């Protein structure tokens, strides 16, 4: 017998996550023009962390 079973735990990559932050900030740097680096500092982090989410460490 083989038997199915599911796991609960997430992996986080350096690659994956590196290339996400990238398409973000290229695509509201190339798109808005007229926002400074202030504002897609705070957009980008505020994005990732309200996806994620952190309670625990």
């Amino acid at each position: 017998s083989n038997a199915v079973l599911e796991v609960d735990e997430r992996d986080q990559d350096d690659e994956e996550a590196r290339r996400e932050m990238a398409r973000i900030l290229k695509e509201l740097k190339q798109k808005h023009p007229e926002k400074e680096i202030e504002q897609l500092i705070e957009l980008a982090n505020y994005q990732v962390l309200s996806q994620q989410q952190k309670s625990r460490a």
